[PDB]
């Protein structure tokens, strides 16, 4: 028989092989740094220095032929192309008409971005977070935010993956008009023009691949030489160990929508259809993909944009020109996406797009029922309430009534409730709707008692400014705080108020707050008892689930109350 193929593990890249070529010690164009080949270039050196080479070589992936090809004297490449990326035994073995003899076995790596080359991620949650059999019809939903694994150093093997069945992943963005993310300050501007390098507008990219892709964690078994590391390879790791989970990219948020208000141009739309339907092509455990434009008609980031007559419509393109796209990966991998959205509960963010035509293309709806109210002025009110205010004026909750000067309000009050029955009543089906919960409070300072119309109600008096702390407090900005900050800074374990401030709860409105009447700090957030009620109503009115903003600024409060309030309900998911 021929001399036994002895593998050259050095020659042959030690047996590691990628689909994807990412770039690692370099910041870059996002066509640049990403390449994706839909079969994996698989070459690995043998030799065969004493006796007979043969004349053919067999490749075998536990047990099963994958390759052959010609042998060439004593030292011979095979090289071949494989599609299923996975962890295989291999074998190369030499043939002539006297025999065959096999090379001694060796695991080969095939990395693809789905995790089939990945075990199960160790997980390492915080134990306060519980166990429940919530129905798996209901959406558990929550964001991970790419930037919380600095500051805030909440990393993928944190989130409490068995009490989630959607984690959005925030956030794409999209090359061109981008001035609003100079808000954030820093380099986050900078970072998506080195990005954008290159790229087309209106195609997405990543905004920070040392964070998606980049970044050694040795929690996740990461080497600085191994192919895809980050947070993506610890969701590919993620859905390895829980593959019911759908993970789905966010496109846009609060800060990236910019670019949205120019799809009033079908051509931008088709740039950018094609360019997620390469992205979920390339990243493979991304399950669909979820569109957070804030907002069609205007009124987020951009004081300059938005279109009330053409963005609706727009917006209604985008949800079918994306499902047709979907609809063509569905049949290209055999595989179900999902198609959703985020959008604002405010009626005049609702009246600027016809949801009972977008939503015949959508899996759900992300319905943001918070930041009704908050620091950007010095006006009290509660920021995630269902219901209307004991705050509010006669008429504020209907819109009917006047304001204090005497003029009309232009709408109902910003609550969730008012958001979800304008939805329902223009045919958008319940169980497409999921109501938000905040893990963050938002707050003011200079709230003092002198200041309340009624004095047992801190949200009739008046601020002077947005509430200060800092970062271990659980304040990245001034006047939003971490919900685990309000935990440890102003409830306490019993929920009875430390550092001078005392809880109160509207149950009106079922909307919590702390008020520290010395210092006039004052937070309006969610808390166990407001996201029992959120359950209980979205049990009630047959919704799909409950999200939440965002699982960094949990303690597992929140996810807890999220399905304590969803015991016993089922509910029929879109179809
Ligand atoms: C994109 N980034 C990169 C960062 C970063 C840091 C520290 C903070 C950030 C950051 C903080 C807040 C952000 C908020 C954002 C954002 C991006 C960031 C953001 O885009 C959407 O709104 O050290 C390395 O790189
Ligand atoms: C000014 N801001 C910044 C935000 C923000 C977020 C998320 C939401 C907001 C936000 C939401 C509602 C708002 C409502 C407002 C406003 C500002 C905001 C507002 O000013 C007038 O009424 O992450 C980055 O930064």
């Amino acid at each position: 028989a021929p001399t036994a193929p002895s593998i050259d593990m050095y020659g042959s890249n030690n047996l590691q092989f990628s689909k994807i070529e990412l770039a690692m010690e370099t910041t870059s164009g996002y066509n640049d740094m990403v390449k994706y080949h839909e079969l994996a270039k698989i070459k690995v050196k043998f030799n065969q220095w004493s006796g007979t080479s043969g004349d053919t070589y067999n490749v075998y992936f536990d047990g099963v032929k994958v390759a052959t090809g010609a042998i060439t004297g004593s030292q011979t490449t095979a090289s071949f192309e494989y599609g299923q990326g996975g962890l295989y035994q291999m074998e190369i073995e030499a043939c002539d008409a006297t025999g065959c003899s096999k090379s001694a076995p060796v695991e080969i790596t095939i990395a693809d971005t789905d995790g089939s080359h990945l075990k199960p991620l160790t997980m390492n949650v915080d134990p306060n977070n519980k166990s429940y059999n919530t129905d798996p019809s209901i959406v558990m939903g929550t964001y991970f935010v790419e930037w919380g694994i600095y500051g805030r150093d909440y990393t993928v093997d944190n989130m409490p993956v068995d009490n989630l069945t959607h984690i959005l992943y925030g956030f794409i963005p999209i090359c061109g008009p981008n001035e609003s993310v100079k808000s954030v300050g820093g380099n986050s501007f900078n970072a998506l023009q080195t990005a954008c390098r290159g790229v087309n507008d209106y195609e997405v990219v990543i905004h920070d691949p040392w964070a998606a892709y980049q970044k050694s964690f040795p929690q996740a078994g990461h080497e600085y030489s191994t192919p895809i590391k980050g947070n993506y390879a610890m969701l590919m790791a993620l859905k390895q160990r829980n593959p019911d989970l759908k993970i789905i990219p966010s496109i846009g948020g609060w800060t990236l929508s910019d670019p949205f208000y120019d799809f009033v141009d079908k051509k931008n739309r088709d740039t950018f259809v094609a360019s997620v339907k390469k992205f979920l092509k390339t990243w493979k455990f991304y399950d669909g993909v979820d569109i957070d434009w804030e907002f069609p008609g205007g009124g987020g980031a951009a004081a300059d944009k938005g279109d009330p007559v053409n963005d609706g419509p727009a917006y209604i393109a985008l949800m079918r020109e994306l499902r047709v796209m979907l609809d063509e990966l569905e049949a290209e991998t055999g595989r179900t996406y999902e198609l959703t959205s985020a959008i604002g509960v405010g009626y005049d963010k609702i009246e600027d797009v016809d949801y009972a035509d977008a939503v015949q293309y959508m899996d759900y709806i992300f319905a943001m029922t918070y930041d009704f109210y908050g620091g950007w002025n010095n006006v009290p009110g509660h920021q995630t309430a269902l219901y209307c205010g004991s705050f509010m004026r006669p008429g504020q909750c209907d819109g009917g009534g006047v304001d204090e000067n005497g003029e009309p309000y232009k709408g109902p009050a910003y609550t969730a409730d008012n958001g979800i029955q304008l939805l329902l009543a223009q045919g958008v089906p319940a169980n497409k709707l999921v109501l938000g919960t905040a893990m963050y409070g938002r707050g003011w300072e200079g709230v003092t008692p002198d200041t309340l119309t009624d004095p047992n109600d801190p949200m009739t008096g008046t601020a002077t400014g947005k509430l200060k702390g800092s970062t271990a407090q659980g304040v990245w900005e001034d006047g939003v705080i971490d919900y685990k900050g309000i935990k440890s800074f102003m409830l306490g374990a019993n929920n009875t108020g430390i550092n001078g401030f005392e809880y109160g709860y509207d149950a009106q409105a079922e909307a919590p707050w702390v008020w520290n009447r010395s210092t006039g700090e004052l937070i309006t957030f969610d808390d166990h008892r407001s996201v029992l009620a959120k359950g209980n109503y979205a049990k009630s009115l047959g919704l799909a689930g409950l999200f939440s903003w965002e699982i960094d600024a949990d303690n597992g409060d929140i996810l807890n109350a999220m399905h304590e309030g969803m015991a016993g309900g089922v509910v029929t998911p879109p179809n």
